DNA sequence: AAAAAGACT
DNA sequence: GGAAAAAT
């Protein structure tokens, strides 16, 4: 089936008509055998069915390097005061007096029982959880059938968080069937809630991607049940986002001497916007809004970069001008790069960290909206994110001219293609159809690079790229 | 105008 | 996307 060549349902409704077969949970916690134990203090304590609960998932990761985290076990004191009772908190004064030890040759054995089970046994009920695949997997929708990408809730456990996150190890509670909101049109047959509880709520809004959400615990964040990257929904908007960057190409030219210009400027708040928007332009960084100090951890895009973050040198590894970024991204990996600039560009940065407390911003008078405020007048659709697709991209079209070898063999083009896709992530930001104006330019098969699963994404690419499909 | 809340690499 | 579980 192809949806790129039907008629496109203009901006506003995201879907003429839908009916999902609703959520899955997680099966009703299975209780702890007779055998298994608890050793406090010299002596045992005994556990409740909700502190047995929140037993299981302290076990489940013992040997981690979360555990000799000193925030994660002062998280799971707090919030196991609560998933107790007063008499079991009585005399409970420290965790260092615990042992989870019993659990732990338990947790391991279960894990191997499974490397036990036979060539028929590994089937009798690997199949049964498959039967949910096929019922509680596809739903109905305009034309055929789509395939939902994350029917099963969020089973009950702590918080991975990544870094120094303030809030990790804390309890992120069961979702019950009371938390949850249906989404799906007021004509269909709607989902049976599970034996005796009722939903939080029911909306027939059309205007969005989604099917369930409910509301997490711990931040405050809602999170969503959407589908598939097949599907028309998730992937009109990648090829809009492609779409996008297309339409970039030619008002780049005045982008770049429009912000160079905006170096000399008159103003704070303008010279300020310039030379950030060089960085997202060069760089290829990401922009960092406003974060929760005490909510997250302390992490830093453009807009958010602070006076402690950058170290400035006149004249460092023969090259003049140049600026040392050092701070953490997203996942809290560390940036470094020793990045040469322009003259005027340095004497700007230079002009901000002036009477400048390191613990204070680097961008005094901005922020992302200011940014996004800006380059929506530029051009319609155009956001900061668009850069990282645009220069990831137009590489990839230059890189896949010069790089293979006309008359040459096998591999010894899709050697280059690795050259190329080395010429810095993978996954997001490269449009398919450069990918697959290549591949009949010359004419390597699609089933070499991409997979299955990945064919099944770049699907729409496929059926619309040809031997001259230049950027 | 700014904050919060919603949604969709 | 990143981590981690599952497919001689």
């Amino acid at each position: 089936w192809k949806w790129w060549e039907e008629e496109r349902y203009p901006e506003g409704i995201k879907w003429k008509f839908l009916e999902h077969k609703g959520p899955v949970f997680a099966p009703p916690y299975e209780p702890l055998p007779e055998n298994v134990k608890f050793y406090y203090d010299g002596k045992v304590m005994k556990l409740s069915p909700k502190a047995e609960e929140v037993a299981t998932f302290f076990a489940k990761m013992l040997d981690h390097e979360y555990t000799t985290k000193e925030i994660f076990r002062k998280n799971f004191f707090k919030d196991w005061r609560k998933e107790m009772t007063n008499e079991e908190k009585n005399i409970i004064t420290n965790l260092s007096k615990c042992d989870f030890t019993q659990m732990s040759q338990y947790f391991k054995a279960q894990t191997e029982a499974r490397k036990q089970m036979s060539k028929e046994e590994k089937l009798k009920i690997k199949e049964e959880n498959e039967k949910l695949l096929k019922e509680y997997g596809f739903c109905i929708m305009d034309n055929h059938k789509e395939r939902i990408a994350n029917f099963k809730i969020e089973p009950p456990g702590l918080f991975r968080g990544r870094g120094n996150h303030p809030k990790m190890g804390m309890l992120k509670r069961r979702i019950m069937p009371e938390d949850i909101i249906i989404n799906c049109s007021k004509d269909a047959k709607v989902p049976s809630p599970p034996p005796g509880h009722k939903w939080k709520e029911v909306r027939h809004d059309n205007k969005v991607t989604w099917l369930v959400s409910w509301t997490e615990n711990i931040q405050g964040s809602i999170k969503y049940i959407m589908l598939n990257p097949s599907s028309r929904i998730k992937g009109e908007k990648d090829w809009q986002k492609y779409e996008t960057a297309r339409r970039l190409k030619k008002c780049v030219d005045k982008i770049r001497n429009q912000y160079r210009e905006d170096w000399k400027s008159k103003e704070m708040k303008v010279r300020q916007r310039a030379v950030a928007l060089y960085f997202i332009d060069k760089l290829a960084l990401r922009a960092g809004n406003e974060k929760e100090e005490g909510e997250t951890a302390d992490t830093v895009g453009c807009c958010s970069l602070r006076v402690e973050h950058i170290n400035l040198h006149p004249e460092l590894d023969g090259q003049e001008y140049v600026v040392e970024f050092d701070f953490l991204g997203k996942d809290s990996i560390r940036y470094y790069n020793k990045v040469p600039v322009e003259k005027r560009v340095f004497k700007n940065l230079q002009l901000f960290m002036e009477n400048k407390q390191p613990e204070d911003d680097l961008f005094d008078r901005l922020n992302t909206g200011i940014l996004n405020k800006h380059l929506q007048d530029l051009m319609e659709g155009l956001t900061a994110k668009v850069f990282r697709t645009y220069n990831a991209s137009i590489t990839l079209q230059q890189q896949l001219k010069e790089l293979t070898a006309p008359d040459e063999n096998i591999p010894a083009k899709i050697l280059s293609y690795n050259r190329a896709n080395r010429a810095v992530s993978k996954l997001n930001y490269l449009d398919p159809r450069i990918t697959v104006a290549w591949c009949k330019k010359w004419g390597v098969p699609i089933e070499k690079i991409y997979n299955k699963t990945q064919r099944e994404k770049f699907a729409w690419a496929i059926d619309m790229a040809d031997e001259d499909y230049e950027f």
